[PDB]
């Protein structure tokens, strides 16, 4: 996959699993577009979201839905979502990965970029 | 003094000084209003927001604009900006601190929720 | 005053409250000697350890007790505690904040380093 | 493995590659043991640490060395390693996988546990 998302529990130190994602691209007159969406497997990770014919140059947002994560675990969290917004591709084809662990009131978000 | 916000760089051990911190609040027709902004200090915090009055229950979004942040420093980041979306309670009196501590590649964002 | 200790718990959104914190300062003969400890306050912060005089050059080492915090709200933790061990040093008048945020299986930790 | 170490780099987003890693346990004399070593491989992982027969109950110190590590690339950092110390197998054998994401002045670490 060029675009992976990995989310980690930091209340119970495992996976974070069910997680909705998604995933927007920047159109040309500035609006959100939608571009893919997916829920994070039993370990926490979300493959095959996009292709690399697919994945061209632009600005990205993933939103993983950490509120309604929480609440299914009977948790009312802070955050509505986190959001992670990049650049993609702008020196060429590169294999990206959103990695984000969860707390309650926090989360960190971190991105591992790879040329393939 | 209901809304604050802290901005701290892990590579240099130092608050984040003057990062541009834009505040929206989501409109009835799902849309983002501009709401307030600013700079922050030396120390890397931003005061002043909004009043008691003004912070109504709703959804708002803090947007920590740190592409131009390590750009000035030389540095190429990741992230567009930071994204901290939440959702404003009343329950008691409550102060609400938003902590972001930033690297080139990875942030983490905290709530910080008090009793006056 | 020149070094002080800051502890927020992410999954209440709140200072760190009554978290025992024992620094230590490497010996000579490479073991840890007790320097200072304490208890946070209500709002996580933990003052006074030391003194400009007595805070020399050297390994210290931050022992902050996570465990018995996290039993204490009836939480299972995975650390037996948070660890920050770093050499302070002279350049100029310098102030250390350790800063650390907890989740029961995850905590991160930053050094803010300032002048006078 | 039941013991893996994973490390990142926040300020490059790749893994940390060539982190040496120390693992000691705490031995009935209350003092640290040495119980096994290793270096991050270009995945920024650390396997084959030990074996289930091996990595008994006990209190483990995991020891990563940023210092070595930032210095190599000519970065002069805060923490002189990080320090991950936790309770293993209290209740039977469990995997363990010990994650780290480095920065000059900050790191955080997140324990990933398993039941096999
Ligand atoms: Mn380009
Ligand atoms: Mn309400
Ligand atoms: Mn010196
Ligand atoms: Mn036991």
């Amino acid at each position: 996959c060029p675009l992976m998302v990995k989310v980690l529990d930091a209340v119970r130190g495992s996976p974070a699993i069910n997680v909705a994602v998604h995933v927007f691209r920047k159109a040309a007159d500035d609006t959100w577009e939608p571009f893919a969406s997916g829920k994070t497997s039993e370990s926490g990770e979300l493959h095959g979201l996009t292709t690399e014919e697919e994945f061209v140059e632009g600005i990205y947002k993933v939103e993983i839905d950490t509120k309604s994560y929480w609440k299914a675990l009977g948790i009312s969290p802070f955050h509505e979502h986190a959001e992670v917004v990049f650049t993609a591709n702008d020196s060429g084809p590169r294999r990206y990965t959103i990695a984000a662990l969860l707390s309650p009131y926090s989360y960190s978000t971190t991105a591992v970029v790879t040329n393939p």
